[PDB]
C-alpha cells in the first residue's frame, strides 16, 4: 500500500536507527529502518513510570491526589523545582518525584510486583531508584506495546480504578473523537542511548491502537524529534490524523 510508502519514507530521512510498532489488539505492525529493534530490550527509561505509578497506587504508598513536595534542593530542570502530583509528575517526566515513590514501594515489592505483572526481565538489581535509567531492567518495543495496549483496555493485573488513574496521567490531546495518551523517553545513561515514545489511540468508538517509537539517540539531538516523528507517523498511518 501507498500508506505503508509514506511512512517507510518518514524514516528515510531520519539519521538514526528507528522502530515504530503498532498494536491494535490483534496485530503487531513494525516500521522504520531497523525492524529488528522491536525484538531488542532496552532500558526502559521514563517510560518505566507507568509501571512505577501503577505500582505505587496499587499498593497505597501514594493517590493521585497527593502532592511530592520538593526538598529544596535544585533538581536538573528549573522547571522541576516545586511540588508536584503524581499526575503533573508524569507530564513533566520528574524523575526526582518518580524516585521517592519507587523508595516508598521498596525493592522487595518492587521486585516481586515486576514479576507479577511481567514487564520487562523484570530485573532491578540493587538501586531502588536507578535501575530504569541505568538498567538492568530491560523491555522491548513489542512488550511495551501490549503493556500500555492493556493499560488502556483496564486488563492489566491492577485495580480498575489505579489503571484509570495512571491512563489520564498519560493523557496528551484529543482530536475530535479521538484521544491520545504517550509518554517519552530518553536512557542516557546507557550505551547506545535508547529514546522511546511510547502511548495509545483511543478512538471513541472504542478500539484502540497502541504504539512505540524506540530509536538510537545521540547528546544533543533534537528533544522534540520523538514525539513529532510519531505523530507524523500517526497521521499517515490515518490512525491520529493531523487536525
Ligand atoms: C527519562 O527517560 C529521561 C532521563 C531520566 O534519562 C528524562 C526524564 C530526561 C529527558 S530529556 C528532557 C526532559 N524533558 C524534555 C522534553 O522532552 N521536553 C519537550 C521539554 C527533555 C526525557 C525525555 O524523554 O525527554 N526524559
Amino acid at each position: 500500500s501507498i500508506i505503508d510508502q509514506n511512512v517507510q519514507a518518514l524514516f528515510n530521512e531520519i539519521s538514526a536507527d528507528a522502530v515504530f510498532v503498532t498494536y491494535d489488539g490483534q496485530n503487531i505492525k513494525k516500521y522504520g529502518t531497523h525492524l529488528d529493534r522491536a525484538k531488542t530490550a532496552y532500558i526502559p527509561a521514563s517510560t518505566f513510570k507507568i509501571a512505577n505509578a501503577l505500582i505505587g497506587l496499587e499498593n497505597h504508598k501514594a493517590t493521585s491526589t497527593e502532592i511530592f513536595k520538593w526538598d529544596g534542593k535544585p533538581r536538573f530542570f528549573k522547571a522541576w523545582d516545586k511540588d508536584f502530583t503524581l499526575g503533573e509528575a508524569m507530564q513533566a517526566s520528574t524523575v526526582p518525584v518518580y524516585q521517592e515513590l519507587a523508595r516508598r514501594i521498596g525493592p522487595s515489592l518492587m521486585q516481586s510486583e515486576l514479576q507479577r505483572i511481567g514487564y520487562g526481565n523484570m530485573q532491578i538489581g540493587t538501586e531502588v531508584d536507578q535501575f530504569w535509567l541505568k538498567g538492568p531492567l530491560t523491555i522491548t518495543p513489542i512488550q511495551e506495546v501490549k503493556f500500555v495496549y492493556d493499560l488502556a483496555q483496564g486488563q492489566l493485573p491492577f485495580k480498575p480504578e489505579v489503571q484509570q488513574q495512571v491512563k489520564e496521567m498519560l493523557y496528551v490531546e484529543r482530536r475530535g473523537e479521538n484521544r491520545l495518551y504517550a509518554k517519552s523517553g530518553w536512557g542516557m545513561a546507557v550505551d547506545p542511548q535508547v529514546g522511546w515514545y511510547v502511548g495509545f489511540v483511543e478512538k471513541a468508538d472504542g478500539q484502540v491502537v497502541a504504539f512505540a517509537l524506540n530509536m538510537q539517540m545521540k547528546a544533543g539531538d533534537d528533544i522534540a524529534l520523538r514525539k513529532q516523528l510519531s505523530l507524523d507517523v500517526l497521521d499517515k498511518l490515518g490512525v491520529f490524523h493531523y487536525l
